[PDB]
């Protein structure tokens, strides 16, 4: 309701852009976080503060909710599961 500024875009859309931006089309959980700061500098100010741990959890709900994302079995012995968009469309 009070969304504005860069755009009332949903986080699912911003996460899709990051994966779509990558060539292999694959990113780990930590990469989404770093990419958001890169694709959304407005978060650089919070990086110097603990408040960073807040918005990061919100993203975690999107990864679990909306099967839009598929889980990948990391060969690194499940060190960091890779997130990918479903190939049925996108």
């Amino acid at each position: 309701s009070r969304r504005n500024a860069w755009g009332n875009q949903s986080y699912a859309e911003l996460i899709s852009q990051a994966i779509e931006s990558a060539p292999e089309k694959r990113l780990t959980l930590a990469q989404i976080y770093e990419w958001m700061v890169r694709t959304v500098p407005y978060f650089k100010d919070k990086g110097d503060s603990n408040s960073s741990a807040g918005w990061k959890n919100s993203i975690r709900h999107n990864l679990s909710l909306h099967s839009k994302f598929i889980k990948v079995h990391n060969e690194a012995t499940g060190k960091s599961s890779w997130w990918m968009l479903n190939p049925e469309g996108g």
